[PDB]
């Protein structure tokens, strides 16, 4: 039942209840001639809504807020961008404009500014060591090290055991290497076992794209990108 290229029309954004005041979203963007899928997520904060991560651009995330407004129907009044790559960042303008406060690490503060991508107007503290973590109302954020990239961010849902790996964690489908631009392939490994030991709990496991799955995505990954440093 999770939502596939072929039933989101270009520009337009499907959400998908993974557990009690938890969604992800789900939003479509082309590049090279291919279509691609990615995922943030919905976290329910009383009254109020949290999302992680655009949907990957400014057309996207006003249809992901539209969609929101539509279904659920409670103010987005945060989101956190978990690293500075424009399918995480591009869109803050919009959620900006919307009066939602954008926030991300200074990591991905600057490496946003450094790319010239949309800038998260607000500082999340506490998250510079590989290891830490900070509560974020509902959820906790977690820097592992680097992976995907040297910013990436993990975000736990305690109250539903759902974890969010974002880009940091591949879906089972992919078994090559994605975009590894700014990647740590050398530290990846070491990253996601600090997420391993950090959630060994967690229930569902949402990966940046595609598929959900369960802890397994966090070994898949680790032998995607080895065979990919081993290339
Ligand atoms: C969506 C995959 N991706 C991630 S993960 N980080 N960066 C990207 C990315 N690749 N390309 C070609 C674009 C436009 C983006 Cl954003
Ligand atoms: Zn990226
Ligand atoms: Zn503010
Ligand atoms: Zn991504």
């Amino acid at each position: 039942e999770y939502p596939t290229v072929s039933e989101i029309p270009v520009g337009e954004v499907r959400l998908y209840q993974i557990a009690d005041g938890v969604w992800s979203h789900i939003a479509t963007q082309s590049f090279d001639g291919a279509v691609y899928p990615s995922n943030g997520l919905i976290v329910r904060d009383g009254d109020e809504l949290l999302l992680i991560d655009t949907a990957w651009g400014a057309k996207n995330t006003a249809a992901l807020l539209a969609e929101i407004e539509k279904q659920i129907g409670l103010p987005v009044t945060r989101a956190v961008s978990t690293h500075f790559h424009d399918d995480r960042v591009g869109g803050v303008d919009v959620l900006r404009a919307a009066g939602v406060a954008t926030y991300a690490s200074p990591s991905t503060r600057r490496l946003a500014e450094v790319e010239g991508n949309e800038i998260p107007t607000h500082s999340l503290e506490g998250l510079s060591s590989s290891g830490d973590a900070v509560r974020f109302g509902p959820v906790e954020l977690f820097y592992p090290g680097a992976a995907h990239s040297t910013d990436n961010l993990v975000v736990y849902v305690p109250s539903a055991s759902v974890l969010y790996g974002g880009c940091a964690i591949y879906e089972l489908s992919r078994t090559s290497a994605g975009n590894v631009a700014d990647a740590d392939l050398a530290e990846w490994p070491t990253s996601i076992e600090r997420i391993q030991q950090h959630y060994p709990e967690a229930q569902f496991v949402i990966p940046g794209h595609g598929l959900p799955g369960g802890l397994d995505l966090l070994k898949h990954t680790t032998n995607v990108v080895k065979a990919h440093t081993n290339r």
